[PDB]
RNA sequence: ACAU
DNA sequence: CGATGT
């Protein structure tokens, strides 16, 4: 229906898919960048979106914030709900770094709790997510 | 088909 | 036009 303005929005950016992956989280209302991940040399769009949501969860928990997280990624939202990132990216020395981060993000989800609602950004109705690149 |  | 996903 309507945007929950008191929220954190995340977004992935990439150069290639697979290719260089980065992500950031922003205040949905103001656009203020709240966190930005150093670019990861090789990963997929969906791994980046997954890592972005999990980082937002950890960021909000550490700050005792009950704000929801918006993501436009059907895939990543489901991976977080499942606590399992079902990526097809091969595992090799080239992809070790992103797979390490993804493996660690799943481990974190399996060892911590949170009530943070994870919400679908309705691009069709609201336009591009505010964390856009 | 939908979400990227 | 290609790729990542449910
Ligand atoms: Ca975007
Ligand atoms: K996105
Ligand atoms: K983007
Ligand atoms: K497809």
């Amino acid at each position: 229906e309507e945007i929950i303005w008191e929220s954190l929005s995340v977004d992935v950016g990439s150069q290639g898919n697979p290719g260089i992956v980065e992500y950031k989280g922003v205040d949905t209302k103001t656009g203020e960048v709240l966190f930005e991940r150093e670019p990861i040399p090789i990963g997929t769009n969906n791994m980046g979106e997954f890592l972005a949501i999990v980082h937002g969860l950890r960021y909000l928990k550490e700050r005792n914030s009950r704000k929801p997280i918006y993501s436009d990624s059907q895939t990543a939202i489901k991976w977080v709900k499942d606590k399992k990132a079902k990526s097809t990216l091969v595992r090799n020395e080239e992809t070790a770094l992103i797979w390490k981060l993804v493996d660690e993000a799943e481990e974190w989800l399996n060892t911590h709790t949170y009530e943070t609602p994870i919400l679908k950004w309705q691009t069709d109705k609201w336009g591009e997510i505010k964390a856009d690149y």
